[PDB]
């Protein structure tokens, strides 16, 4: 689990840059939040190619995906969040071996 | 169905970008339109090489036929829309298995 908690890379980009604010809503589209998550996995992770077709979904599945309403182009836009730039911060708004442990059963037989 | 819509990336485009606005016909040539499809695509889908002559006749076969007119210089061009930059949004101007699912053929089916 810790390992493949390790290995989700947009969580741990929306974890350490994407924020709720009430105070400033700055509605996003989507694919500008998925370029800042490109730019984001190239400057912190890795420089790879990015297809933000993929990312749409992936988005769509996150800790995130309460907060994409529908703009009036009925496109995917991030409502209410706000996208943290290089320096921007949060604001207001075992089991026993004393023996022959080849023949240990579980606690349950 | 549903998977052939979600396919076509070019219905998609028309829907996002191209609107019409009759207030503000600003005739655009048909590779202005290939063109503005090609950078939807790079900047909302991937970043994808695309032949501007098939986009053509695609285009020529979607939904802007009806507003892709003639012009004098015998060229086919969009008229009476606006194509809207990325900044740009809309503005004015089961059947019953009861207990055998096999033997199931009623008259309808």
């Amino acid at each position: 689990e810790a390992y493949r908690k390790s290995q989700d890379t947009l969580h741990r980009f929306i974890t350490e840059r994407v924020v709720e604010s009430p105070s400033a809503e700055t509605v996003y589209n989507l694919s500008e939040v998925v370029t800042a998550y490109a730019e984001w996995y190239n400057a912190n992770i890795n420089v790879k190619r990015h297809i933000a077709l993929e990312l749409s979904q992936e988005l769509e599945n996150s800790v995130l995906e309460k907060y994409l309403q529908w703009s009036p182009n009925k496109t995917r836009i991030l409502k209410g969040c706000r996208i943290l730039h290089k320096f921007e911060t949060l604001q207001p708004g075992i089991c026993e071996p004393k023996n022959k442990w080849w023949e240990w059963s579980p606690n349950p037989s």
